[PDB]
């Protein structure tokens, strides 16, 4: 039995820092129950928040970085109830007890906007999020006005505080006000921009230094322009060698609507890194696709690097109709010039969508999956009842 193994170097770094804390706190002072751990599950809060591509690897993707990060949020505020309840009074005398208070009343209002936030529109999300930190601040403030001798100590208790909340600052500012400005300075500038359906457009660019990325990963892209906000949205690639990379979009909401019918032809421009697993070359000997028609960015990304296939590879893309089938000639172009290749397309419209009961494919293959992300965990889950035996990765485009 092998559940999640690479996963689990990440995980450790949760539960090693907990118990940490734990025998540390218990075997010396275990002066306030609770506090340690919600303070150190913050302080991974942070480190987690990062972006930071070691513990990227570590927790294995972003999607299960931010996972991690909701884990940790959760046990600490419920922590903060039971730390609370140790308080008794929630005014307080004010001189200190207030500043533990404040904190807690605004990082409840914001984590209980998750929910209600995420609904609907995010960009307010980015700025009311960030408040957080203010307010972590105060927690600082709460605990270090209490107890400053111990904390300037020699203790374990005193150096696993220094450590465990200075990453979690280093992080907090770095992430607060750095990572835009230093990550994206990658630079570039556009170079075409082309127009595919109404759902879609693929923009051409070229880079003042000269990129790198394994097939099949995802970066994040930031524009400085007029009327045109700079902040970095996910992204998939659609072309990438040397000074030279593409990008392809379907039109999303708004800000995607923006470059979609907006984007003047000119612009300086601005990526942080390489992220994500979907590493097609490391894939096994026979790879198996599945492409929701709006996101079969990254399967593009490998067919335009690369002419001629590893080994052969048996494709499957949705999109409807010609309505909205997009790329129809390009995928096209591969067939004819990739013997290696099998490739079956799918109008959507017409018999309808694609369930695999009444499908068998080679077991020895990984499966390549991007997609809508309904979709992508419904036909895993199918994909699965076919056959454990095989292999399989799938992903749904969120946060
Ligand atoms: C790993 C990975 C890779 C890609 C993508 C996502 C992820 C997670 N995407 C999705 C891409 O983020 C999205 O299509 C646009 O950024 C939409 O931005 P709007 O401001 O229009 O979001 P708007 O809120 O108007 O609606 C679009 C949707 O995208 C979500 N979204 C997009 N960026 C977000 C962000 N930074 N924070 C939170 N939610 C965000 C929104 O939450 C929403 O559900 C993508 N798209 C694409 O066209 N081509 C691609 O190659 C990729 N690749
Ligand atoms: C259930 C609890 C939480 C939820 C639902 C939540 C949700 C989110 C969401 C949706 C984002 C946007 C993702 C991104 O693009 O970075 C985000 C970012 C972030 N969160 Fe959280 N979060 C939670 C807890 C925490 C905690 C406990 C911390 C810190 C201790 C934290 C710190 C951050 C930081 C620093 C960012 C990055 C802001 C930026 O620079 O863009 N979050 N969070
Ligand atoms: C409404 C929120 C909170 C209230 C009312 C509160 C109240 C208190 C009170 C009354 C004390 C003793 C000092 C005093 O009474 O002046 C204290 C100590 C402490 N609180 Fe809080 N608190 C809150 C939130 C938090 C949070 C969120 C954390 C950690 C993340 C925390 C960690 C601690 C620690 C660590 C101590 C002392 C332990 C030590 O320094 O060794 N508290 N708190």
């Amino acid at each position: 039995m092998e559940f999640s193994m690479k996963s689990v170097k990440g995980l450790l770094f949760i539960i090693a820092s907990f118990i940490l804390t734990l025998l540390t706190w218990m075997n010396t002072s275990p002066q306030f129950m609770i506090p340690g751990l919600a303070l150190t599950s913050l302080s991974l809060t942070f480190i987690l928040a990062t972006r930071l591509p070691l513990l990227e690897s570590w927790f294995h993707s972003l999607e299960k970085v931010y996972t991690v990060h909701k884990f940790t949020a959760f046990l600490s505020i419920i922590l903060l109830i039971f730390h609370n309840f140790s308080m008794g009074g929630l005014w307080g005398s004010r001189l200190a007890a207030q500043f533990g208070n404040l904190a807690i009343y605004i990082f409840a209002s914001i984590i209980l906007v998750a929910y209600l936030g995420k609904y609907i529109q995010y960009e307010a999300w980015r700025w009311i999020h960030r408040l957080v930190y203010l307010a972590y601040i105060l927690g600082l403030f709460h605990i270090y006005m209490i107890m400053g001798n111990r904390l300037l100590t020699f203790n374990l208790l005193s150096f696993l505080v220094g450590s465990y909340a200075l990453l979690g600052l280093l992080a907090g500012f770095y992430i607060i006000f750095l990572y835009q400005k230093i990550s994206f300075p990658y630079l570039g500038k556009i170079t075409h921009l082309k127009r595919l359906n109404h759902d879609t457009r693929e923009i051409q660019i070229h880079l003042s230094r000269p990129f790198n990325y394994q097939s099949g990963q995802f970066a994040f892209l930031k524009i400085f322009q007029e009327g045109f906000e700079s902040a970095p949205h996910p992204f998939s690639i659609s072309g990438g060698h040397g000074q030279t990379l593409y990008f392809t979009v379907k039109t999303s909401g708004d800000h995607t609507k923006n470059i979609y019918d907006n984007l003047q032809a000119g612009s300086k421009v601005t990526l942080d890194r390489a992220y994500g697993h979907m590493i097609i070359e490391e894939g096994r000997e026979n790879q198996v696709w599945i492409a929701g028609g709006i996101g079969i960015t990254p399967f593009i990304s490998y067919i335009r690097e690369h002419p001629i296939l590893d080994k052969q590879v048996h494709f499957y893309y949705s999109f409807r109709g010609d309505e909205n089938a997009v790329y129809l000639d390009l995928l096209r172009n591969y067939a004819q010039k990739n013997p290696n290749f099998e490739l079956h397309l799918i109008d959507s419209t017409k018999d309808g969508y694609l369930n695999f009961e009444q499908k068998e494919v080679p077991e020895h293959a990984t499966v390549y999956m991007c997609g809508p992300i309904s979709m992508m965990k419904a036909l895993a889950k199918q994909i699965k009842k076919q056959n454990p035996k095989t292999e399989l990765i799938y992903e749904g485009w969120k946060f």
